[PDB]
């Protein structure tokens, strides 16, 4: 998150960390993601497409630091790893870059809400806010495109969402964008989504309900001028997550 705020998970307790387990054991933060009921967490399959593994990731909810411990949060396993299947990468541009994670600790159960772990609505269908609309992005991912570290210290920041016409244009990103798809940025372009922030949420006030508009996807930099953060637009998933949250 380039520009924006500290915050703590209070404030996006929906909010989930993924991390991976290396060979050697070594434990590196991967994508944040949301929990969209007690045992699904919602984020973006090109944070795992090369290590498509469920027994190497770990994900905490009710966690605000990125490598300490926040009291009351709860650790789980991913008994479930779910990637779209119709997922395409081209140099900048994912495709379905959606992916659930069904969730389960090591005594089997799933999240327990409480004041730092709550579920987010998803948006109903082909149902999202109209182009200025201001939202909040939420994550761990770079403060500034030149650092190696990612914060400790949660982060969000308000961007406002651009029409699939604005984004459409060449100067902006061409056919790369889709429908599937939704743009978001600062009028300066000065607080962005970044590196590690992707599979982390997009929340927008719709019909006066914090609603799960976007997943961050992908975009070329981080708040650059013409560039903005894309991200999947899930309320054209309906259909893919209903089916795949279940028996
Ligand atoms: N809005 C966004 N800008 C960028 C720039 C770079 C990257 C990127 O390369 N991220 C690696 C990663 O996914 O963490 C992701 C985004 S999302």
């Amino acid at each position: 998150i380039i520009g924006g705020e500290f915050t703590t998970i209070e404030n996006q307790p929906w909010f989930a960390a993924i991390y991976r387990r290396h060979r050697g054991g070594s434990v590196t933060y991967v994508c944040g993601g949301s929990l969209i009921s007690p045992c699904w967490v919602i984020s973006a399959t090109h944070c795992f497409i090369d290590y498509p593994k469920k027994e190497d990731y770990i994900v905490y909810l009710g966690r605000s630091r990125l490598n300490s411990n926040t009291q009351g949060e709860m650790k789980f396993e991913v008994e479930n790893l779910i990637l779209h299947k119709d997922y395409s990468a081209d140099t900048l541009a994912h495709h379905n870059d959606i992916a659930l994670l069904k969730i389960r600790s090591k005594e089997g159960r799933c999240a327990q809400p409480s004041r730092t772990i709550q579920t987010i609505a998803l948006p109903s269908m082909y149902n999202d806010p109209q182009f200025g609309t201001s939202c909040e992005i939420t994550g761990f991912g770079k403060e500034q495109s030149t650092d190696y570290l990612y914060p400790e210290q949660l982060k969000m920041t308000v961007v406002k969402l651009i029409s699939h016409r604005e984004c459409q244009q060449p100067h902006y990103y061409g056919s790369e964008v889709t429908t599937k798809m939704l743009c978001a940025a600062d009028p300066q372009w000065k607080t962005d989504s970044c590196q590690g922030d992707s599979g982390g949420p997009l929340v927008c006030s719709l019909q006066g309900r914090m609603t799960l508009t976007g997943i961050v996807s992908w975009g070329r930099g981080c708040a650059l001028k013409d560039k903005p953060g894309v991200y999947t637009r899930v309320s054209h998933f309906l259909p893919w997550i209903r089916s795949h949250t279940k028996e």
